[PDB]
């Protein structure tokens, strides 16, 4: 039987590339999304056209709240409902915007940034583990966590907490044979809100080819970590950043 | 005129020792507490007997919620009300208990552990900075973040997020002359919940002296970081762990 | 034309598995060895029997000395003389023994431990780069560098320097399209000098399976890093330790 | 009886400031130097004028060689000869120049850069310990070791090795009461070679005050680490970099 994977924030960009590559490797996929309903349905159609009954969509807000554990349980439930199993969880969904220390209320900013980047991954990990071959979780981290964007405290706190989760969950789930790893992009697909001048600035900074990573290049690292070639790898975060994090100010 | 400090969770143990040492150095202190009212008021009394009106108490739950931002603002406000200035913030208050992946609901565990260890520090940092010499913030971290206690994922996530805040805030608040640093104990005052047998096991692990750090030894590192001897130090986290984090399994 | 790889200390154990796996991927290989002449020649025979003219041996002492630069030039030259190209360098050879701070002279201990683990990798990297498609270097690091073996100062210094070389060379060689990465085992094939009781002690410490990594599992990570699936990865060190480094004392 | 300290490369700049601050705290000092003979004697004169028989000089080349252990043993021996004791060792002496991967020979470059920055500190640490109250060693590291200067591979390897030594020595010497710590400047006193425009470029990168650390600010952190206020601190490296290491490319 074909293994099954949940990918959060999978309708567009990097999550989409991850879902595609997992599907091409022979996984059945749950394409989680929040607002991008059209993109999610389009992707599921494309994958199902390739192999019948191998993709479903699942809408959920991953903002922190008292109902978040239920939403995360439901996401894992949807994989079992559709495919009778859940072998891989990819924590990809992420809010990313400035929250200066000196629009949305601060409580909404905390809920969105810490919810999406850390708490939801934690609750999904809980639900994945409790519902339990080659089982693993892959968390999308950030190569630049120690050299963060100016005025992105909450996002950075989220991504640091995700490192903590990766390590804590790797340790605790090891006896269950569940591996937990991370992939840490530097610059890949640049944020849509970023200006073209700033995009070019970031590109110029990357030692390896003066260009951002393709979404597929990020996906390749995810593929490795879920594969039989990573059977002894747990609690590892693989930087995929073309040397960006090595460059001084 | 004497500088003023806010110390969270200052009624007992490490927070108490920090408040005492800051006060002995010449600081006016806000003693924040949650449940330990008797201890907080008693500490304030002891310090005020030493120097008139140099200590006030401020109660607040630092659990994450929609009122946390108001609560943190009021803690900083209490410093300005009492002393007309706030020069130092020490983020010391912390929930610490296991949250296995496989009586409190999980959403409450999230709120308490991420709130006290990360979100409250962020909001206090916001309020501290907004309301503005030698200004600085000291965050009580954990030397063992990368070798975490089994089944303490939320605690570890919170402490990882605090490292991120320490670094993000150091970067962002440097132009304002506010330094942001951390002190990371290994084993200091062992939890009251811990049995004496387990306490002794941990003591035996410490390379430097086969004993835990006194609260006063942790306080010494805080005192250094707030002092004029650390005026170029920001974004640094000083382990005070007697070599504990250096010891392999 | 098939790509060519140099593997240092390739006659036995992990180096041997790496050479075998690279050969199975379609590389021609230079088997470097120091003392294990019979094993090196036996390996070359085996690989050449598999595919004619795809394996050669090169003997060299990688101890630090005024002749080492020439020895490292010789090893790289060997690949060019046999195969007309050199696409991959794997720095695997390593001296590993205690050097207590409080029989080999200390200067010999420095020469051997810093030589094999750091200086030779540096000199080999230099010769590799100067002589220059998917070019990369993989350095065999240590997942336990920050929780080192008691009384192994020089070994640990060597492996720390190797991390530095990995990052420094990744930065400097990126514009040449040469990637530089690391693979960091925790416990793999236990040292032959280790007693059986201690071997089982280490095995029991590994969260993921309570066993050491096979040399093949280490080799799998090397294969990934040299592959087209890692084209954007440079300056990254992949732990392959089954969560060992995550375990507190 | 006043305690005694050895400071390597103490004739000028940061080493001078450390020797001066130690002397002002009440230490008798050995001022080691290599080429700066006049500056070393002039410093010892100033300190002896302040307090009689409290400063001596000691010439030694710290380049790696087969005689380096003897030189390092002699440096420690000179502290015992002059003062009858040796309480503190500060490893400050350092070669710093580019060694591009693509008229000093490479073997000289290895010997100077790895010798001064790593091997000499190891041998001095060995001799210090063997010859043995508040005993400690302070190693001068580099806050930018993970974001290294382009084409400075050997310097960077040396400073990484010094981190390894700091940790390994802290672990091993903790049972003897000898603490081993590090101070990691970002930009302090800029190389005398540098022009004013290039100096200002580096100054402008520092978040905290747009300026380099004074030698005194670095020395302050060394003073803290040797003091009674750091009695539980071992294996810690304190960045003194004004946030420099936190700034992305
Ligand atoms: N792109 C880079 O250069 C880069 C660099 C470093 C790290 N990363 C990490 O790599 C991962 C993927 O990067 P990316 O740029 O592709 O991510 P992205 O486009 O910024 O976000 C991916 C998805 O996150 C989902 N999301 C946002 N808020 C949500 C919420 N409240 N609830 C549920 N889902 C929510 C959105 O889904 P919908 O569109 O359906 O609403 C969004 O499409 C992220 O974890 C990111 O932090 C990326
Ligand atoms: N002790 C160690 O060995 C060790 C090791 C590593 C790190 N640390 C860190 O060092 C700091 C001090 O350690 P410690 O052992 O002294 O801390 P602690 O006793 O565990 O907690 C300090 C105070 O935190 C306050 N607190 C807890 N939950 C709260 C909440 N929901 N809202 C508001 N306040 C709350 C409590 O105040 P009330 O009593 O008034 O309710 C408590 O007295 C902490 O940040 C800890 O994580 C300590
Ligand atoms: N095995 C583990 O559990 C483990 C753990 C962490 C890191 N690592 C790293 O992974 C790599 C492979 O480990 P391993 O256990 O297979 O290594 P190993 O058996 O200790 O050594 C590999 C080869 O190094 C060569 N070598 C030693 N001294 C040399 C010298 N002076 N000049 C030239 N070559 C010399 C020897 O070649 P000859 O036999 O031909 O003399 C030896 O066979 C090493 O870099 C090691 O540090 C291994
Ligand atoms: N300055 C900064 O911005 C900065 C930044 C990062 C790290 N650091 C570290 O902080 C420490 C002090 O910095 P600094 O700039 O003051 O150092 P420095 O001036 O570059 O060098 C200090 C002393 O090292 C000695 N030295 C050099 N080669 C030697 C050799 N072969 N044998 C013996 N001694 C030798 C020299 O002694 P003589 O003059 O007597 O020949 C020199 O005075 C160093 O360890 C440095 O790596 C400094
Ligand atoms: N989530 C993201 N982190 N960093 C990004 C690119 C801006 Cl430089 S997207
Ligand atoms: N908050 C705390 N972290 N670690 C502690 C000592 C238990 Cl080993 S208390
Ligand atoms: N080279 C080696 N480093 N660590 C090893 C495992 C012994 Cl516990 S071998
Ligand atoms: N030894 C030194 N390392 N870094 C320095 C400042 C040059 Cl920007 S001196």
């Amino acid at each position: 039987e074909a293994p099954a994977a949940v990918v959060t924030g999978a309708a567009k960009r990097i999550g989409r590339a991850i879902a595609v590559k997992l599907h091409q490797t022979g996984y059945r996929v749950v394409i989680h999304y929040h607002n991008s309903a059209e993109a999610a349905v389009s992707l599921a159609d494309e994958l199902n056209k390739e192999r019948s009954n191998t993709a479903v969509v699942c809408q959920a807000d991953l903002t922190n709240s008292n109902v978040l554990p239920a939403s995360c349980e439901e996401i894992i439930n949807s994989c079992f409902r559709a495919f009778g199993r859940c072998d891989v969880l990819v924590n990809n969904a992420s809010a990313f915007y400035p929250t200066p220390l000196v629009g949305k209320t601060v409580e909404t900013q905390v809920a969105e940034l810490i919810g999406t980047n850390a708490i939801a991954p934690f609750l999904l990990t809980m639900s994945f583990a409790q519902r339990q071959s080659n089982l693993s979780i892959v968390n999308l981290c950030d190569a630049m966590v120690d050299q963060p964007c100016m005025a992105f405290s909450l996002y950075n706190m989220g991504k640091h907490a995700l490192v903590g989760l990766t390590q804590s969950a790797a340790l605790e789930l090891a006896p269950y044979g569940i591996r937990v790893n991370g992939v840490a992009p530097g610059v890949s697909l640049l944020p849509v809100a970023m200006g073209e001048e700033e995009k070019d600035k970031w590109r110029r900074k990357v030692p390896l080819g003066r260009r951002e990573a393709s979404a597929e290049q990020i996906a390749d690292a995810v593929i490795f970590l879920v594969s039989g070639s990573a059977q002894y790898i747990t609690g590892s975060i693989i930087k995929v950043d073309g040397g960006l994090s090595l460059v001084h100010a």
